[PDB]
């Protein structure tokens, strides 16, 4: 829940990779198969 | 929930890559079987 | 939940990368298989 | 959860890698199998 | 859950590597199997 | 893509929970953003 | 893709918890920002 | 992918838990961030 | 990717707990990052 | 990726506990941050 941000410059390469990740097969804070008695 | 960006200078390349994720395959924040008893 | 930001100056290579990973395949902070008795 | 921050200024390679990692096969402060009598 | 951050000023190389890692592979603070009678 | 089953002799309880799941936000086989050049 | 069953016979409990899962907050034999020359 | 079973037999308890778990957060075999030059 | 199995008999216990679990918060077999020149 | 199984004869307990984990925060054999020149 945040801004991404790539501006780019003279920039010159053969190839290049830019990868952002916050979640990716992930539970995070999930609550899964919870009991109370009362 | 935030704003994405992406703007481009000059930029020569054989190939570049960008990807951005926030959830891919992800129950984050999910209650899933949950119970109470009163 | 935070800003990402990779800007460029002048910059060149034969091959570069950049890579942000927060949680890819984590249960952080997960509640699983929880009981109580009351 | 906190920014992530690369900038470039003037800089030449032949190749550069760049990778920051949080959480990637983790289980952290995760409650898995927990049983409480009452 | 903390900034991270690399500025590059004038800087040239062959190769070059930077890599931050806080938890991969990791159950820090986790608890798994536990159990109480009452 | 196979039967479910779930058949009840004499039980007592307070409270039980029965739960499947095998697909719950998945992306299991599924192919994002694949690119060839020929 | 295989069968579920589950059948009772005489029980007795102040409280159970059954619960199968074979792919919650996945990303099994998925292809993402693949790429190709040629 | 393969069968789940649970039957059964004259059984007590208080309480008692019986929890399946073949992928939870994982991205098994998964591809991500790939890239060929030809 | 294997059969699951749990069958009682007689059997008496204040509390009792049974927990499979073969991939949770995993990357097994994961290919994250890759580059290749050519 | 083998077959799990738990057969109970008479047995008589105050608590037990059953638990098997083949990977639980792990990255057997992932690949991360690779990288080759050609």
């Amino acid at each position: 829940d945040a801004e991404f941000r790539h501006d780019s410059g003279y920039e010159v390469h053969h190839q290049k990779l830019v990868f952002f990740a916050e979640d990716v097969g992930s539970n995070k804070g999930a609550i899964i198969g919870l009991m109370v008695g009362g």
